[PDB]
């Protein structure tokens, strides 16, 4: 089996992440990717973004009692991918119907009136292409916006427009 | 346009780079990758690193006279790769013996008494692997240290020690 | 609110199918029905027709990597109806435009030089009445030929001839 | 060596095509090429083919109400390449997933039990060289059978067996 030095993700340890108690796997290859946002403080530095991730995982563990941060991955306006649950474990990011079959990634911000910087869309887009290459994702994987699978605004109105334009995007 | 660009590289125009005037082309697949260190000021933020890449090109274009920034790629401590001359255009980073057979990648800063963060060591690593997929780099690519090819202290005592522990590092 | 009862359909489990990974839904009542043929070999027994169904689903999920068999239902020469993606989940049988607004039933076999046996027709025709009886289909639904909506020989010459004589068919 | 380097193609005006109303463009260099086969009747005189290609266009534009013939290029047995949607306009020949990332070439006629003549095959392979040479095709582009991305017999058993021998074919 083949494993291609792919991507650059800030590992848990690095953004100071807690230990995951999360133990439910996803069958490879996941067919869906659901893009969302934290609707909270946005960070533009590697340091402040590490903090932002820590803040999201915290609010998810200490307050929602989830086994870990909800998302499989997080994306910084700093232009970095943040390791959340990962490619192999189940996320708690979008309904029991969708969590067992999708990869949830969410830009750390509020994109109702703002747009994620170009560097962050590249992070995301690559993080994804990786997954395919790594075989975690199907090559014909489908990208959906949070609001396409739950009654919400996530991934924010502006980011949502942006992801419509993606080739792997399915309504 | 697809997705972006493996290695999530920051395009020239994104760091407000003056257009290159370079024409000499590299004969891919390239064999060498010469790691250096700008020798100048170090930045730790996307914004502060675009200003730094823009600064180096300056010295290379306005002052030294070259058609563009020396190195093919610059790596920021912001953990983001900045595209200089890219994968095809010959570099002006490691002399006339080496410039036509290697990718010159420079770390933004003086790595004599400190070392670049993992986030950049990561970014760099990816870049090379992304280079292989692109076919610009022959996968049995050897990685040399600036000081290994031309009398100089670059890429810094403490950076240089790291480079040697790289699987593809040779001398 | 009735109950008709007209589901003389072989359930996925009976023809032992892989689980559908498809989740996209058709709004009911659906207005159009598109008849296609598998173009494949023909089966004339619940035992083979069950095999056939496994195989068709197999060609779509394994070699094409599709969420699940393309059709919503499949007619066999065994005179039975096999449940494809059913009445509610949108199929992948007639392209981007008709898929979201039509049920696609498909005959298992190749009708360029054959007509499906009377019972295959009966199974089909009644299947629709059934779909109108539950309200899946609109009481005044229009029937198209696979080749009528997209370039193909489907549903085969002889069978095409027949469905044009059909009541609900439309130019 | 020298741009055109290639292409002996019958333009539209020549075979009297209708004006293309299509606008959705393709991104070069294109990575994939899907090989199809009209499956209708075959030709073999610049006159019978110029006629042939037109019937086909008519059909896709009239009966299915499209912008312009589905294919990008059609291959006659006269040994000529009839210009379809071209190298830059997205085709309508392989489903939502591959149309915007592939170029569709179709052999005029049905090749299930028969194979196109030496010349037919040269025109097409030549056409592909042409494509790479003009930068319309990624240099190490891949070739897919139609039945390899869509549920179909296209491009016939014999033609398929043949394209499965090519240097650019991928499972």
């Amino acid at each position: 089996e083949d494993p291609p030095a792919c991507g650059s993700i800030v590992p848990r340890r690095e953004w100071r992440a807690l230990a995951s108690e999360c133990r439910e796997r996803l069958t490879r290859p996941v067919r869906y990717v659901v893009v969302s946002h934290t609707a909270g403080s946005h960070c533009d530095t590697p340091a402040s973004c590490a903090q932002q991730a820590q803040n999201v995982q915290s609010y998810h563990v200490r307050n929602l009692g989830w086994c870990d941060v909800g998302y499989n991955f997080l994306i910084g306006e700093d232009g970095l991918v943040y390791e959340g649950r990962g490619w192999n474990i189940k996320g708690a990011h979008a309904g029991p119907t969708w969590n067992p079959i999708s990869i949830g990634i969410s830009f750390m911000g509020n994109y109702m009136n703002r747009v994620p910087p170009p560097r962050a869309l590249r992070a995301a887009q690559n993080l994804l292409a990786c997954g395919v290459a790594l075989g975690a994702l199907r090559s014909n994987y489908e990208v959906k916006g949070h609001r396409d699978v739950q009654p919400t605004l996530s991934p924010g109105d502006r980011l949502y427009e942006i992801i419509q334009t993606w080739s792997h995007y399915r309504a």
